[PDB]
């Protein structure tokens, strides 16, 4: 497809078995997600953005389903507004910003 | 042109006959830009991420080119970390995403 950026460019991803809204965010250098469980191993990370850092979990080789298209990456869980889908995953389902 | 998200989406910005680099960033409303100064009055807005809320200043109707394209529209300034291009002005040059 073709997004326009008249509204929030959302989606609807599949992560961890569940369903949520995610913010395709092309300034976003990693996908951040709201809490969750995660299975297998993470490690702590703080993770910073417009008004300071928030400490996140990092689980790596997760599979996410973005709007139809699955990829595989690390996914930071914690205390974010909203759930941001970054270059980390942008990337693997060929995602480019045109004009 | 076509940009990829391999790496982050900086581009030559200029306002105030000055150059800066900024993020094209589909997960930001508005655009957002380091402490600087620019004509006119301002009103106040609150706008918040990744670590809580800032305060900025609102100025209207300012002449910003983004990657040799010209706008003319709203920019925030304020203690951002990054200079970022939000959706109000990536819809004047025509940007989409696409995948
Ligand atoms: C109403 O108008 C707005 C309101 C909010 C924002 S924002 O900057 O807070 N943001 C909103 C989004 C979280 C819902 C835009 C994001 O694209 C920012 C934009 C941003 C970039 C860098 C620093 C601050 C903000 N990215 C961000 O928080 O990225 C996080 C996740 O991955 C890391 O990549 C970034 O680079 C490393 C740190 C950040 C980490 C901009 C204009
Ligand atoms: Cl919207
Ligand atoms: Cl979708
Ligand atoms: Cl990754
Ligand atoms: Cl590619
Ligand atoms: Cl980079
Ligand atoms: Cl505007
Ligand atoms: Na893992
Ligand atoms: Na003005």
């Amino acid at each position: 497809p073709q997004i326009t950026l008249w509204k929030r460019p959302l989606v609807t991803i599949k992560i961890g078995g569940q369903l949520k809204e995610a913010l395709l965010d092309t300034g976003a250098d990693d996908t951040v997600i709201e809490e969750m469980s995660l299975p297998g191993r993470w490690k702590p990370k703080m993770i910073g953005g417009v008004g300071g850092f928030i400490k996140v979990r990092q689980y790596d080789q997760i599979i996410i389903e973005i709007a139809g298209h699955k990829a595989i990456g690390t996914v930071l869980v914690g205390p974010t507004p909203v759930n941001i889908i970054g270059r980390n995953l942008l990337t693997q389902i060929g995602a480019t910003l045109n004009f």
